[PDB]
C-alpha cells in the first residue's frame, strides 16, 4: 500500500518541483546554471559550452551568494555577506572578476554594506548605493564618481527606496533607472524627515544582554509620508575635478498641490522618459513624457504630452498605474488601463493625443504586456474558456486588431492552463513556463511560426516519484451569488466519496485583487492536509477579489472588511450544505490579509466555523501603512471615512469569539504587520473574558521563514487543526 | 451533596477574607474604615467617634485614592489621581484639608505629578519630590522651598530611588528620612548616568496608533550600577537663609575602594544617624554613627562607631543587611545577625564597642524587632513547637534575658500559629493579627498587663459561608534527607483518601530565603485545584530556603539553579512514595523564581514531571538585576562565577524539554523579569523542534494583576492542568 504526502514531507522538501530558470543576454543566447557551472545555449540548436567553471573561484575564501555577467559578457559581480533587511532590501559585499583576463579586479573595489548595484542595460559600466548615496563607475578597475552627497541614514535615500516605496510601490530597494544604451542614470531621491518611527525589540542571540530597539521610518495610515524627487544624471558627461550636476524633473502642478507618490519609470528611447505619479488620494494618476533638450542639457515635460489615468468606482490599477510599452521610435505606447465596463484591457496611446484605442476586449482582462515589436504585442490574458483563474499567452496583429492567436492555449489542455513567459531581447524566442494543473513543464519556442522547439524541464522525475504516492485531487469550479458567478477551488483528499462526510478548512486571503481560486499545481501544507488528515481544503474569490473585472474588484472601495468578509461565510455557508462537507467540522484559516479576515469571521457570529487560526493579521486599518490601506479606505480622518477606519476593527467584535476556538500567531519583529496588531487582538479578548490559543516567533517577521521557526508554526498548526476535527 | 470551591469562587472573590486595617493616630487612638467613614477608636473602650464622615468629600471633583493626617491631627493629606508606576512608585495629585478650619487649602498647593510626599513624624512639616527634586512645605499654605537643583528625569533621583533601590534594595520608593522631631532631613541621590537602559514596548489603548517605547534606567548582572550619596539639611534654617546647606556624610574608605550600595538610613536621636553600606560584592557591610558638630554644622561619624558585619558562607542578612534599634538615649542599639551557629538572633551593641552580646539563642531564628521600651523587647520568632513555618509574638525582659514570654502561643494554640504585629506610639497598646491556620482573627492587647481587650474581627461571617462548602485540608510536616529536616506542605482534597491515587502539582517558588511551607490560610487557586479537581497541592523547602539557618540558606550560594532545583525533584519522588499519588499525573507550576525552577526541573530529563507551567521566569541570570542576581552568584567575569551564570540557563536544557507539556507565559511590559527571558525561552525550543504552549498579556507587568488578566491567565492555567491530568 502507498504512503500519503505527510507534515514531514512538506517541511523537509522530500518532492522538488524542478524548475528551469534561464537567463537571456542576446536575442538567441540564454545563460543556465547547471551543476554550478553556468553555460551558454543558443536557442535554435540546444547546444551549449561552458560559460564559467564552478571551481574558478575555489579559492575565493567567501561563499558566494549571487552572480551578475555584465550584458556584454566580459565581467562578473559576484555577491558575498549577504544580509538581508525588508522584503527586497539587503547588504551585501562585491567583486568584480575580468573575465577575459581570468582574473579578479583588486583596484578601486566596490565597498563593503553596499545597499544596491546595478550594470548599465548595455556595456559594463556600473551604479551602485552606499551609505545612501549614489557612486557610478565608467570600468571596473577604475575610481567611482560620487553623484549625491545628501544620503543619510533614515533620512534622505538616494538612488534606493525607504519602507514604504519598497514594499508598496516599486516592489524593489533599487530607485536607479539606466537609459536604454546607458549614456543616462534617473533616479529617485526620498525624504523621510518626518515621518514617524516604528520602534521594536530585537533579541538577537542569547549572549546580547540587552535587548535592541530596531526604528525604522514606517508611515501608517493618515500620518506624515515621505516626500519624493526626480533627478537625471549623463553617465558619459562625468569628471574627477567637477562634482557630478542633476537635472530635476518636477512633478506636474496637479500632483504639486498635496501629497503625492512617484508610482512608474520606464525609458521610451535613449532621450524620452515617461514617469508616472499618484495622488495620495489614488484615484488620480498623471504620465509626464519627458525629453531630452541637447541645447539647454534639460528634460522638458510637454503639457500637449501629459496622460491622466483616474477612476470614478475606486483606485488607479491592480496596485498601482501600469507600465507603458513604448514602440522603437518611442512616439506612441501601449498601457493596460481599466475599460468602460471595467475590465482591464490593452490601450494604444500617441504621446500627444489624450484618446486611446483599445486594442482587446471582452468580459476577462489582460495580465501583463510580455513583449513588442513592428507586427505582434505578446501578451498573458484569462480569457480561454471563461476561466479567471487560467493563464494563456497570445499575440495581437498590431495592423489587424481582429487577428488574436491564442500561443499556448492548445499546447497541453489537460496539464497546462497556467502559463507566464520570458522573451529574448528582440522577442525572437520564448521560454512558456506551465504551472499547473498539472506538473510544471517548460518549453522553448520561437516567434517567428512559434514552433515548439524543445522541452526544457518536465518533471518526469517528480511524476514517477508521485506514482507511489496518494495524492490529493483539487476541483476548480464556481457559485452564483446576485446573478454573479465566483470561483473556487477544493483540495479533495485520495480516493474522495461524495458519500461521505470530510472536515473542511477554508483557506483565506480575499484582499482587494485577490485570487485564491486558480489552476497552478501546489505542494503545501494544505496538500499535507488533504492526503494524510483527509480534510477538504477549500479557497474562494469573492467580492474584491481580482482579475475580473472592477465591478466585483471595486465592490470593497472604501469598505475594507465588510463584503470579502461576508463573501467568504456565504462560501462556507454554501460548502456546509454540500452533501460531502461535515458541517460540525468547518474551519478557517489566513495570513496577512487573510488573517484580518479569519478574524473577522470568527468574530461575525456567524456560528458556521468552529476553530480558526489567525497570522500576523491586521487588526485596525490606522495600524497599517499608508500606501496600501487608504488606497482603499481613503484617509482615517472625520472629513473623509474615519467611521469605517473604526468600526472595521477585529476588537470591537471580541465578544462574539466565545462561540469559537481561536489560533492567534505572529513573529515579534514583523516590520510589516506590526506586533502590535496582534497584542492588541488579545488584550480585547481578555477584555471580554475570551480564551484562546497564542504563540509568537521571537525575532521572526512577517515571512516566519527560518527553518526552525517555519518547520515549528505548521507542526503547531496542525496539532490545532487535528484537536478541533477529532483526529488521531 | 454541597458545592466545592470553584475557579468562579476564586476569581470573583465570592468567599471574602475581612481584615481589621486600623492606623495608629498616638499612644491609645486609631483610625478605622466602616462605611466610607473614617472612625477614630479609644483603644482602652473600644469606644469609637466619626473622626471624618463620608460626605466630607462628596463635591470634591475627584476620586480620593487615600488619605494621610499629620502627625498632629491638624492636617489631612488627601491622594487623588494616581498613577503607579513599579511595584511602590507612583504619581498622584495632592490636596491638604485643614481639619480645625474644617477648609480646603487652595494656595501654595503641592504639585501635579509628584513622585513622594511625607509629613515630618512631628506637627505638620511636608516632604515631596517633584521632577527628581525635593522641596520643604514649614507650613500647608505658606511658599515651599527647594532643596536640591539636581534632579533630572531618569539621570539624577534626588529623594526618591531608581528602579534597582526600590525594587531590590529600600523595598519603597522613598529615599528621604526624617529625624524623630523633624528638625532634620535626611535624604539619599541616585547617579544612573552610565546606567544601561531596559527598552520595551507599550501598545497602551487601541486608539494609540503608534506603541511607546518604555526606556528605564537598569542594571542587569555584571552591568553598571547607580552611584549613591547621602545628604542632610536642617529644616528649621530654610526661613533664615536664602539657600539652606545639604551636609554630605560620604561613604567608608573600605565601601569607596569599589562599587557599593547605601543599604540602611536609622535615625537614632535628634543628632545621631546610623547609615548602613553594602559592598557590590554583598558578604561585606559597614555601619557608621553619625553625630552632629553644633559648632562646624557638619556630620562626624567616629571610626570608634563603626560596625562590619560579614558572611564567609554567603551574603550579609537575609535580602540585606537587618535594621538598628537604638534605646532612647541612642547609646546603644539592638540588631538581628547571624550567629556562630548560623542562626539569626538579637544581638546587644554598645554604640563604641565592637563586640556584641547575643539576648536570643536556639535552632530557630527571630523574623524581626517590633517594639523597644525602656524594660521590654518585642520580637516575632519561630521557636514555637520548632516549626519554621510559624510566627509569634515574644517579650524579653531588658534587665533579666532569662525572661522570655510568649504572648501569642497559647492565646488559641489550634486556630493560630502565624502572627504579625501592630504597636500603638509607645507600645501602650498591640493588634494581634493572626492569619492560620484557622480563619484569620484579629485581637486587641494593652501592654501594660498583656491583656486582651476585645476581638476586632474573628470571620464569623465567612466560617459561616464556609460551612456549606467541601473546602480542601491543608498538612504541614516534613521528610529527613541526609540527617536534616526538610519541610513541605499539602493542600488536599475534601475527603481525603489515603489508598486512593491523586494528580499531584508541586507550587514553587525556592529562592534563596523562601517559605513556601507555612501556617497561613490561604483562599487561592490551589484550594480549587484541591476542592473541585480533587488534586492535592504540594509546596516545598528544600537548600537554599530560609529562616532554618545559614546551613540550610547558604547551600545555593554562587550555585543557583542546582541544589534547589534538585530537591523539588527529590521532594516529588519522596511524595510518589507516600502511596497516594498517581506517577503518571505530576505537575509543577511557578512565578518568577519559582518560573525558572520549574523550567529548569522541566528540561532536567527527570522523567518525573508530564507538565509544568512557568509564568514571567528568569531564564539566565545575565538578564536579571545586579542587586539580586549577585548576591547570590557574585560576577559574571571569568575571574568570578561567569561559568556558572552560563551553565545555570534554562536555554541549555532545551531538548530535554521534548519529554513535557510546557506552558510558557509572561506579560509584555514586564520591567522586572523582562519579556526577553521567555523570548529566550520560546527561541531555544524552537531551535531544537520543541512543541509547547504560550501565552503573552499585552501591557501586563510582573504581577499580571489586571481584573481582565488575572482571570484569564487562571482560566487558561486550569485548563492546561485539567488537560495534563486528563480531568474533564
Ligand atoms: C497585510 C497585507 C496585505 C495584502 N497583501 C499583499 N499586498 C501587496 C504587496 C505588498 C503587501 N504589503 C500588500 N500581497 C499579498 C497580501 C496578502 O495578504 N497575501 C496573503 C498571504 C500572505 C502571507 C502568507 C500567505 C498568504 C496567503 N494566502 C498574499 N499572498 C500573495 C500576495 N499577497
Ligand atoms: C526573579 C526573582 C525573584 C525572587 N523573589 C523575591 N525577591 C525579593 C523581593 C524583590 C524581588 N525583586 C526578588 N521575592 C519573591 C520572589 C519570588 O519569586 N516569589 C515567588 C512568586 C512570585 C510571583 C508570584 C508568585 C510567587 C510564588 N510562589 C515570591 N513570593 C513572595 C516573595 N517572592
Ligand atoms: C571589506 O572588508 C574587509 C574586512 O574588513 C577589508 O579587507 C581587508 O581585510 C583585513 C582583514 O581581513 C583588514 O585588516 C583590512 O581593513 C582590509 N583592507 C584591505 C586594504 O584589504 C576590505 O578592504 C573591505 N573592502 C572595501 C572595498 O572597503
Ligand atoms: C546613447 O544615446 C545618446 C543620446 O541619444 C548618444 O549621445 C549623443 O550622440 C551624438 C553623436 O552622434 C552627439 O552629437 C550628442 O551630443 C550625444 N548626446 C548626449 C546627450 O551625450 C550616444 O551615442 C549613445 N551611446 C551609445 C553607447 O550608443
Ligand atoms: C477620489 O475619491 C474621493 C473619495 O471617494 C472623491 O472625493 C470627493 O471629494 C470630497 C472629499 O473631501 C467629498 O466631499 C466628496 O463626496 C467626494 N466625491 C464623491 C464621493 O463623489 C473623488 O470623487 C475622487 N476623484 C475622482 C477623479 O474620481
Ligand atoms: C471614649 O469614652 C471617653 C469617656 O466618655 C471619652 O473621653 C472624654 O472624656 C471627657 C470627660 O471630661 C468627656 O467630656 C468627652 O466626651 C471625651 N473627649 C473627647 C475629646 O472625645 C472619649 O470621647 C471616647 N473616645 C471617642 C473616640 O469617642
Ligand atoms: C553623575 O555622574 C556623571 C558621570 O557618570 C557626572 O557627569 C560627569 O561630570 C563631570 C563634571 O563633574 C564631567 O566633566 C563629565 O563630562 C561627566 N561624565 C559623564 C559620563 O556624563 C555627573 O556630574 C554626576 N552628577 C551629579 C549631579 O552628581
Ligand atoms: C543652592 O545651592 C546649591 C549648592 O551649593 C547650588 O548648586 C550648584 O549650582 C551651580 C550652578 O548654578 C553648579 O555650578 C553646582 O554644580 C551646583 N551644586 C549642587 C550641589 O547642586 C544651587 O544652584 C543653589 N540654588 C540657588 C537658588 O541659589
Ligand atoms: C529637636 O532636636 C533638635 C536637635 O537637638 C533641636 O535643635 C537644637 O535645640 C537646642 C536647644 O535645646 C539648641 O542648643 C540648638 O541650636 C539646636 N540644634 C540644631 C541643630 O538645631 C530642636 O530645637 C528640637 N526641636 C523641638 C521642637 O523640640
Ligand atoms: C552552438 O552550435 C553552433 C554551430 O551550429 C556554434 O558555432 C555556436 O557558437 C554554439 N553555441 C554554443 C553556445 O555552444
Ligand atoms: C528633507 O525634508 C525636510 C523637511 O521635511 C527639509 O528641511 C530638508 O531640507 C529635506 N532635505 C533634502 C536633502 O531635501
Ligand atoms: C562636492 O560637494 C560636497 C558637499 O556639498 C563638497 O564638500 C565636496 O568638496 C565637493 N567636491 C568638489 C570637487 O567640488
Ligand atoms: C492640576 O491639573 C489641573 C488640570 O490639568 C488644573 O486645573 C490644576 O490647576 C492643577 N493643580 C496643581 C496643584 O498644579
Ligand atoms: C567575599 O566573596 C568572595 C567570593 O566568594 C571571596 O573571595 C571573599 O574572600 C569573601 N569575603 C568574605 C569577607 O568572606
Ligand atoms: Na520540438
Amino acid at each position: 500500500t502507498r504512503k500519503t504526502y505527510t507534515l514531514t514531507d512538506y517541511l523537509k522538501n522530500t518532492y522538488r518541483l524542478k524548475l528551469y530558470s534561464l537567463r537571456w543576454i542576446s536575442d538567441h543566447e540564454y545563460l543556465y546554471k547547471q551543476e554550478n557551472n553556468i553555460l551558454v545555449f543558443n536557442a535554435e540548436y540546444g547546444n551549449s559550452s561552458v560559460f564559467l567553471e564552478n571551481s574558478t573561484f575555489d579559492e575565493f575564501g567567501h561563499s558566494i551568494n549571487d552572480y551578475s555577467i555584465s550584458p556584454d559578457g566580459q565581467f562578473i559581480l559576484l555577491e558575498y555577506n549577504y544580509v538581508k533587511q525588508w522584503r527586497h532590501s539587503y547588504t551585501a559585499s562585491y567583486d568584480i572578476y575580468d573575465l577575459n583576463k581570468r582574473q579578479l579586479i583588486t583596484e578601486e573595489r566596490i565597498p563593503n554594506n553596499t545597499q544596491w548595484v546595478t550594470w548599465s542595460p548595455v556595456g559594463h559600466k556600473l551604479a551602485y548605493v552606499w551609505n545612501n548615496d549614489i557612486y557610478v563607475k565608467i570600468e571596473p578597475n577604475l575610481p567611482s564618481y560620487r553623484i549625491t552627497w545628501t544620503g543619510k541614514e533614515d533620512i534622505i535615500y538616494n538612488g534606493i527606496t525607504d519602507w514604504v516605496y519598497e514594499e508598496e510601490v516599486f516592489s524593489a530597494y533599487s530607485a536607479l533607472w539606466w537609459s536604454p544604451n546607458g549614456t543616462f542614470l534617473a533616479y529617485a531621491q526620498f525624504n523621510d524627515t518626518e515621518v514617524p518611527l516604528i520602534e521594536y525589540s530585537f533579541y538577537s542571540d542569547e549572549s546580547l544582554q540587552y535587548p535592541k530597539t530596531v526604528r525604522v521610518p514606517y508611515p501608517k495610515a493618515g500620518a506624515v509620508n515621505p516626500t519624493v524627487k526626480f533627478f537625471v544624471v549623463n553617465t558619459d558627461s562625468l569628471s574627477s575635478v567637477t562634482n557630478a550636476t542633476s537635472i530635476q524633473i518636477t512633478a506636474p502642478a496637479s500632483m504639486l498641490i498635496g501629497d503625492h507618490y512617484l508610482c512608474d519609470v520606464t525609458w521610451a528611447t535613449q532621450e524620452r522618459i515617461s514617469l508616472q505619479w499618484l495622488r495620495r488620494i489614488q484615484n488620480y494618476s498623471v504620465m509626464d513624457i519627458c525629453d531630452y533638450d541637447e541645447s539647454s542639457g534639460r528634460w522638458n515635460c510637454l503639457v500637449a504630452r501629459q496622460h491622466i489615468e483616474m477612476s470614478t468606482t475606486g483606485w488607479v490599477g491592480r496596485f498601482r498605474p501600469s507600465e507603458p510599452h513604448f514602440t522603437l521610435d518611442g512616439n506612441s505606447f501601449y498601457k493596460i488601463i481599466s475599460n468602460e465596463e471595467g475590465y482591464r484591457h490593452i490601450c494604444y496611446f500617441q504621446i500627444d493625443k489624450k484618446d486611446c484605442t483599445f486594442i482587446t476586449k471582452g468580459t476577462w482582462e489582460v495580465i501583463g504586456i510580455e513583449a513588442l515589436t513592428s507586427d505582434y504585442l505578446y501578451y498573458i490574458s484569462n480569457e480561454y474558456k471563461g476561466m479567471p483563474g487560467g493563464r494563456n499567452l497570445y499575440k495581437i496583429q498590431l495592423s489587424d486588431y481582429t487577428k488574436v492567436t491564442c500561443l499556448s492555449c492548445e499546447l497541453n489542455p489537460e496539464r497546462c492552463q497556467y502559463y507566464s513567459v520570458s522573451f529574448s531581447k528582440e522577442a525572437k524566442y520564448y521560454q512558456l513556463r506551465c504551472s499547473g494543473p498539472g506538473l510544471p513543464l517548460y518549453t522553448l519556442h520561437s516567434s517567428v511560426n512559434d514552433k515548439g522547439l524543445r522541452v526544457l524541464e518536465d518533471n518526469s522525475a517528480l511524476d514517477k516519484m508521485l506514482q507511489n504516492v496518494q495524492m490529493p485531487s483539487k476541483k476548480l469550479d464556481f457559485i452564483i451569488l446576485n446573478e454573479t458567478k465566483f470561483w473556487y477551488q477544493m483540495i479533495l483528499p485520495p480516493h474522495f466519496d461524495k458519500s461521505k462526510k470530510y472536515p473542511l478548512l477554508l483557506d483565506v486571503y480575499a484582499g482587494p485583487c485577490s485570487q485564491k481560486a486558480d489552476t497552478v499545481f501546489r505542494l503545501n501544507w494544505a496538500t499535507y492536509l488533504a492526503s494524510t488528515e483527509n480534510i477538504i481544503v477549500a479557497s474562494f474569490d469573492g467580492r474584491g477579489s481580482g482579475y475580473q473585472g472592477d465591478k466585483i474588484m471595486h465592490a470593497i472601495n472604501r469598505r475594507l472588511g465588510t463584503f470579502e468578509v461576508e463573501d467568504q461565510i456565504e462560501a462556507a455557508r454554501q460548502f456546509s450544505k454540500m452533501g460531502f462537507v461535515d458541517n460540525k467540522r468547518i474551519a478557517i484559516w489566513g495570513w496577512s490579509y487573510g488573517g484580518y479576515v479569519t478574524s473577522m469571521v470568527l468574530g461575525s457570529g456567524s456560528g458556521v466555523f468552529k476553530c480558526g487560526i489567525a497570522v500576523a493579521p491586521v487588526s485596525r486599518w490606522e495600524y497599517y501603512d499608508s500606501v496600501y490601506t487608504e488606497r482603499y479606505m481613503g484617509l482615517p480622518t472625520p472629513e473623509d471615512n474615519l467611521d469605517h477606519y473604526r468600526n472595521s476593527t477585529v476588537m470591537s467584535r471580541a465578544e462574539n469569539f466565545k462561540q469559537v476556538e481561536y489560533l492567534l500567531i505572529h513573529g515579534t519583529a514583523d516590520d510589516n504587520v506590526h506586533f502590535q496588531q496582534s497584542a492588541q487582538i488579545s488584550k480585547a479578548l481578555v477584555d471580554v473574558g475570551v480564551d484562546f490559543q497564542a504563540m509568537w516567533y521571537t525575532d521572526e517577521d512577517h515571512g516566519i521563514a527560518s527553518s526552525t521557526a517555519h518547520q515549528h508554526i505548521y507542526t503547531h498548526m496542525s496539532h490545532f487543526i487535528k484537536q478541533c476535527f477529532s483526529l488521531p
